[PDB]
């Protein structure tokens, strides 16, 4: 695959360099390119470098990921995968291109995220050998947790100003941005959850070193499932197939029904 | 998931009982769901179905997978998909749920191929506590190769008989379909490189059994690329989008580069 890329360069390169070569204004030059098939060689060019970072982000973050890590991965993929291309369909006809490199950006995420958990699961493992170090240790939770967390608000804050700006022009277009929000906001919750666990689980070290978790660990799933049902619910508003949105609906419903059996728990013990 | 599909069944039931109910000829109810929603509710269903079957085929072929296999497989997929979409993308104006189809179809086969040379090595390094086993033990890479050789046949086989059918009729589909031959052909040649390298394996085995291979195991791979080489390049014959069929020509032109090498050793050897 390396070389596939290297050419994939060389071709690139030349496909502008001939249409440069061949004009006078760098203005003509940017519709040579813009017009035909070379426009399309540099989509190409751009995809292939964005998954060789993804593949760096990666080893810069998670290095060489464990093998459980590998097999949850490898199991939520093709399913994340179908769900994906559902909704990523219905705009192909305007967008396609666009939609493509969204639906790759939600996957590399997802993919990033379902790693955290797992990372966190490793950090309170350790506490023991830590034992009191574990107050500065956790740290290296945060310095995972909150890179995603700076990029997800970030992905966030920029669809919205998008969507405003242009928002009685894109009069179906708005649907495929403001799903993408939903999309990104339902992993800013789901690391929010990873958040919350982990502070959770930082305050059973702390009255540990100082010297009922379980419910606390169940009051903070719960607000999480009900934090996702409220976004996905109200995203049900607008025009623009809600019956397809219905399916992630329905999907916290399920949720709401594991809720439910947490709230029993609570409930009971008063 | 697993729920998830649950709730999918629920629901796809329902929407062919309530057309059923509401209706008298099972022809009026074939409309109907053929007709909007509900048809788009039994492909979801089916897409899933189709999932699992194929989380369930690696159970009974490969069971787990080794870390090792993991590895390649996560490393080579985003690759796949890129150009898998590229060749797919062309005809989803038509197409865009059977391209999506064979999409899937051709990714699950590669994940399987990719595994397939990986059980090879291991079925290679364990000669030493076999033994004079091997004669025997060997045909477990033959129940993997061999059921993934009739299914790759039965692909093409298929594909061939369909195009043909219809060769005056879909003028432009014939891409579509004669593209998806090519592509699982070129499974169908990996598939019998494998083959012919695991029979070179054996072979060496038998020789010390009874009591240059190198050169022997070169000559197979240099004749795989020939091979992948030459069906490429008469796949650029049509009027269809050759540019887009060149990508892959390109790279066999870089393997045919790596075959030199090989064949400089050859041809010194004399």
């Amino acid at each position: 695959l390396a070389i596939f890329v290297v050419v994939t360069y060389l071709l690139t390169f030349y496909c502008v360099y001939s249409a440069t070569k061949t004009s006078v204004s760098f203005l003509q030059v940017t519709l040579k390119l813009n017009e035909g098939f070379n426009l399309m060689v540099l989509s190409i060019f751009i995809l292939l470098n964005s998954t060789l970072l993804w593949q760096l982000l990666t080893k810069l973050l998670f290095g060489e990921l464990r093998l459980i890590e590998h097999e949850h991965i490898f199991e939520r993929l093709p399913f994340t995968i179908i769900n994906t291309l559902f909704m990523s369909s219905l705009f192909h006809e305007r967008y396609f291109f666009t939609v493509a490199f969204f639906g790759l950006l939600l996957l590399y995420l997802k993919v990033f995220h379902w790693i955290l958990k797992d990372r966190l699961e490793a950090l309170l493992q350790s506490i023991n050998d830590s034992t009191t170090m574990k107050t500065l240790i956790f740290s290296r939770f945060s310095f995972n947790l909150v890179l995603l967390a700076v990029v997800d608000y970030q992905i966030i804050t920029r669809c919205i100003s998008s969507i405003y700006t242009n928002q009685k022009s894109d009069i179906e277009s708005t649907s495929l941005y403001l799903i993408q929000v939903m999309e990104f906001t339902m992993l800013l919750i789901d690391l929010l959850n990873l958040f919350l666990q982990t502070c959770l689980n930082f305050w059973e070290f702390y009255r540990s070193q100082q010297s009922g978790k379980f419910m606390y660990e169940k009051a903070i799933d719960v607000f999480t499932r009900f934090l996702k049902t409220a976004l996905h619910l109200s995203m049900l508003i607008p025009f623009r197939m809600p019956m397809m949105l219905l399916k992630d609906v329905v999907w916290d419903i399920l949720a709401l029904y594991q809720s439910g059996t947490s709230l029993w728990k609570i409930w009971r013990n008063n």
